[PDB]
C-alpha cells in the first residue's frame, strides 16, 4: 500500500549526488552507447544506496583520515594520506564497496583544500592549504586504504588527523577530465568489485535525463560538467520513506505548481535512474518553480509521450 | 490529523545547519544567560524557514555573484564581490530577511575558495584561489548586496562570475571567532532586521542541547567548534512535511535501535530548538546507532526526566 513519492523541491533547491554542488539544469543526451556507470549518487527507489554513496552531501568526495608518509622523493602527489570511513571508523577493505563511501567517481584532478587539527601534541593547533588529488594516480588506491594529494604548501605534518574538503575539479595537459571513467580504485592493473550496474536506456526513442551542474575549475579551459542520475535529496527522501518498488518503472510528471500543468513526463526506474522519450542532447526549457511528481506505476509496453 | 515526525538520522548521518559539515557530537551547555540567536539553521516544527536559513547544505556560508572591484589602495580585503541570491537571481535588499539566504551569522574569518569560470569574454577559462572573508570587516554588508573577500593570489578577474565556496574558520591576532555574535549584515552603526529571534531555555532545571561539529581551521588554535539548534536534516524534513504543531512543545526520546531501549528525553520546541534537564556543561554519552525520535505533543507544565 504505502505510495512512493518525490520530495517537492525546485531544480535550485537541489543537490548533485556526484558533487557538493547545486544542480544547474536538467539535460537529456544522446545515446552513444557510453558507460554511464557512476557510483556516487546510486540507489534504489526503495532507498538501498549503492556503489559509493553515502547520505551527506559533505561526504561526497571527501577524504578522512591522517597522513602517514611524505614521498616527494618518488612522487608529485608527496602527502601519503591513509584513509578512515568518513564517520571515523576505521576503513575495512573487505567490505563490499567498491571503495570507502564518498570516493570521487571520475577520472581527472579534485581540487581541494587539506585540513588538519591536532589532537595530543599541541592540542589544536591548525592548519589547511588548497591540495589537488589525481583520481589517475598510481597511489589514488582509496579501496587498498589510501590516496596521496600534492600541494605547494609545504606546511602539513605526519600522525595528525586531516580532511580533505572537496572545492572543484582542475584541468591541465595530460589530465583530461572524464566524468564517466570511474578511477580504478584499487590501482593500476586491478579491476574495479562491487560496482553500482551500468545504466542505459533500453527502449526505443528514450534518452537518459541528468541531473547537471557545472562545478568549480582551478584552471584550464572546462564547463566543469557534473551529470547526475539522482538528486541527493531524492536519495535522502528514498532512504528514509523504503516504499516498495511495485514494477520496474514509475512514470513521473514534471509540473508548475503556479499553472498547475504537466509539462513532460518521464520514466523513473526501480535501479535509480531516468529516461525521457526525445532525440538529440539537448539542455531542458523549464520554469524555475517546476518540480516532478510520482504518477503512477508502469508496465515494460508504456511508452513515453515525446518530450 | 497528520502526524508530526522526525527524519531517522544517525549522528553521522547528520549535518549542521550553520556549516558544512558532519555532526560530531551532542552537546549541552549551562546556562550563562548568553544570547543564542543564529540566523542560519533556524526553521519552525511546521517547515517555516527563519532568519538566512536556505535548504542547500551547499548553500550555507556560500556567496555567489561577481567582483566588480580591486580595492586594495584602501582595503586589504581587495576583492569587492557584488552578490546575487545562491540560485542566480538578483539580490532584492528589500525582502524581509536578515541579509541573503546562506550568509554566514558568526564573528570571525571564514575560510574558503573564490572561483570563476567566465562567460563571453575567453568563455570557460577557469580560476579558484584560496580566499578570506573577514564577516567583522566594514566592507562585510551582505544585506546591502556586497562582500569584500582577501586573497595571497593576485589571479582575480572582474566582472566574471565568481562563487565563494566555503571550507573553515581561520583564527588570528585581533580577528577571535564567536560563534554566537552575529554580523553586522549592513555595516558598522546599523542595527540588524529580521532576525529570525533568541533562544533560550525558560524552564527551571532546562538548557539547550546543541548538534556540534568541529570545522576545519587554516591557522591558530581552535577547537573549530559551531553549534547548531536544528540538522539540516531536520529542517529539510520539516519543509517537506509541513505536519502541524498541536502545541508549542514536542517530546522526543533518544533511541537506540538495536537494543530497543530509550536513552533520555528532551523538549523540541516550536520554534526548532531542544532543551534537556542537565546542570552543567556536557558532551552526551549516547551509541552510534542513536536517534531521536518523535514521542508526544505535551504542554507547559510536563518536567524532563534528568539527563
Amino acid at each position: 500500500t504505502k505510495p512512493f513519492s518525490l520530495p517537492i523541491l525546485t531544480i535550485s533547491e537541489l543537490t548533485n549526488s556526484r558533487f557538493p554542488a547545486p544542480i544547474d539544469s536538467l539535460y537529456t543526451a544522446q545515446n552513444n552507447n557510453l558507460n554511464v556507470q557512476c557510483q556516487n549518487g546510486r540507489c534504489t527507489l526503495d532507498g538501498e544506496l549503492q556503489g559509493t554513496t553515502q547520505l551527506l552531501p559533505s561526504g561526497i568526495c571527501a577524504f578522512r583520515g591522517k597522513l602517514t608518509a611524505d614521498v616527494h622523493q618518488s612522487h608529485d602527489d608527496r602527502w601519503h594520506m591513509q584513509l578512515t570511513n568518513l564517520n571515523g571508523t576505521p576503513f575495512d577493505p573487505t567490505e563490499d564497496v567498491p571503495a570507502p563511501l564518498g570516493t570521487p567517481d571520475f577520472t581527472g584532478l579534485l581540487f581541494g583544500v587539506a585540513s588538519q587539527r591536532n589532537v595530543v601534541s599541541n592540542p589544536n593547533t591548525t592548519r589547511a592549504h588548497e591540495a589537488v588529488i589525481s583520481t589517475t594516480s598510481s597511489q589514488f588506491v582509496p579501496k587498498l586504504g589510501s590516496i596521496n594529494f600534492g600541494s605547494t604548501s609545504d606546511d602539513f605534518q605526519l600522525q595528525q588527523p586531516t580532511k580533505f574538503t572537496p572545492v572543484g575539479i582542475k584541468v591541465e595537459s595530460g589530465h583530461d577530465f572524464d566524468q564517466w571513467a570511474p578511477p580504478r580504485y584499487s590501482g593500476h592493473l586491478t579491476l574495479n568489485m562491487n560496482l553500482a550496474p551500468p545504466v542505459a536506456p533500453n527502449f526505443p526513442g528514450e534518452q537518459l535525463l541528468f541531473f547537471r551542474s557545472n562545478v568549480p575549475c582551478a584552471g584550464g579551459v572546462s564547463d566543469g560538467v557534473i551529470d547526475c542520475l539522482l538528486p541527493q535529496e531524492w536519495i535522502q527522501h528514498f532512504y528514509q520513506e523504503s516504499a516498495p518498488s511495485q514494477s520496474d518503472v514509475a512514470l513521473i510528471r514534471y509540473v508548475n505548481p503556479d499553472t498547475g500543468r504537466t509539462l513532460f513526463e518521464a520514466k523513473l526506474h526501480r535501479t535509480g535512474y531516468i529516461t525521457v522519450a526525445h532525440s538529440g542532447d539537448y539542455p531542458l526549457v523549464v520554469p524555475s518553480n517546476g518540480y516532478f511528481r510520482f504518477d503512477s506505476w508502469v508496465n515494460q509496453f508504456y511508452s513515453l509521450a515525446p518530450m
